[PDB]
């Protein structure tokens, strides 16, 4: 539906759709400019992520909600509508993963786009993860858990320990590891190498890095503190 | 959409949609259950309040993000997206109108429920008038006027001053007033009045009813504040 449009307005309304909390709009503009075939700039990147990440924040958290109230029931009124939320979540998360695979991934070919996608890989098939169950299910995790992992590899040979890029990857795989992987082991060792490793390299930051770099092991650190 | 689905189920789904906080499924659920043609019972007018206004209420938070931006800016894509967003919003108050129209107000014979739909008459029309033109929108405007004019003549004859329909009714009225009608002398007169006469009836009530109705009356001695 947004094939008519230009690239450089999809940009555009994406932009004033996220100042309009419009995130299914934002959304939708980053699918169609994301659609046109040219890879995506920085910024393009991050709009694609913002818009994503907030309509399945939506639906993971009402999914959650009406989990917890099947739980606690456990007529078919309470499924039918969990299942909906699902199946639209689900739906969400393979929009994304397809865009990922058609055609930004393969793309990709400097480490800050490379890694950039692929920890969105981990992310969406992390989200399918929350939702799935039994041994569909293994096949879903070792998706999330190989994309973090070769995200992780190239991110430890080719950028600084405190890029927030490489940061936000360390955070997510993680929250994979002690929310979806019951390795809160991995999980608390994991956060804690990343945080260590970066405290050492603030030294090299101008004033603004620094900032962008100390706001995520913030974020670490607040998991360390949930996890020990 | 909904033709298939029990009345009961719809509204226990409208019930677990509100907790989930997805407006837009609680809306579709109560236009669902309103079109299987049965009055709506008290907490069912709630409902149905409820999810139109919350999903009324992002467009206008939206349009009116847009709406500025438009204006500090006076290419086609500001006034394309808010056009977009316009349209969904006279949309959504076009679905509003219609079930009000077919045929909730014309079965409504009880105080309380023609009040109330026909408040929601008043409110949507104004919704329409916030984002109108000149002389379209002259009758867009006295329609709304006409809609709060019968249901405050029906609420004067029929209710007390303390009932939080017809105080939220008059709050609403004043606001018509003051945004929309450009008659700010009118908004004061009618929302120190509707004060003044609640409080005068206060003494009558239960201990939870005066929570109900002191707290409508504080919205009307806030916009008082607002604009004295
Ligand atoms: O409360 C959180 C915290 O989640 C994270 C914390 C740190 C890194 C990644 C996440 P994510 O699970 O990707 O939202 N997420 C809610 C957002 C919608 C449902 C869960
Ligand atoms: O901030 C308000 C306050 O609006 C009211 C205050 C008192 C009575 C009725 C309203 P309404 O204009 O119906 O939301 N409304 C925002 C909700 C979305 C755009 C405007
Ligand atoms: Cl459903
Ligand atoms: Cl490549
Ligand atoms: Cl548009
Ligand atoms: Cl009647
Ligand atoms: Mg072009
Ligand atoms: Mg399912
Ligand atoms: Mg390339
Ligand atoms: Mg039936
Ligand atoms: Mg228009
Ligand atoms: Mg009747």
């Amino acid at each position: 539906a947004m094939g008519s449009m230009e690239r450089a307005s999809l940009i555009q309304k994406a932009k004033l759709a996220e100042q309009a909390e419009r995130y299914e709009d934002m959304a939708a503009f980053m699918k169609g400019a994301v659609e046109k075939g040219e890879e995506l700039s920085c910024e393009e990147r991050n709009l694609l992520s913002v818009a994503y990440k907030n309509v399945v924040g939506g639906q993971r958290a009402a999914w959650r909600v009406l989990s917890s109230i099947e739980q606690k029931s456990n007529g078919p009124e309470v499924r039918e509508y969990r299942e909906k939320v699902e199946t639209e979540l689900q739906g969400v998360c393979d929009t994304v993963l397809g865009l990922l695979d058609s055609h930004l991934i393969k793309e990709a070919g400097d480490a800050e786009s490379r890694v950039f996608y692929l920890k969105m890989k981990g992310d969406y098939y992390r989200y399918l993860a929350e939702v799935a169950t039994g041994d569909d299910k293994k096949r879903i995790i070792d998706s999330a858990r190989s994309a973090y992992q070769e995200a992780m590899d190239i991110s430890k040979k080719e950028m600084p320990p405190t890029n927030p890029i490489r940061l936000g990857l360390a955070l997510n795989f993680s929250v994979f590891h002690y929310e979806i992987a019951n390795s809160p082991e991995e999980a608390i060792s994991l956060a804690k190498t990343t945080f260590d490793e970066a405290m050492a390299d603030l030294h090299t930051l101008s004033e603004d890095s620094y900032k962008d770099s100390t706001l995520i092991m913030q974020l670490l650190r607040d998991n360390l503190t949930l996890w020990t």
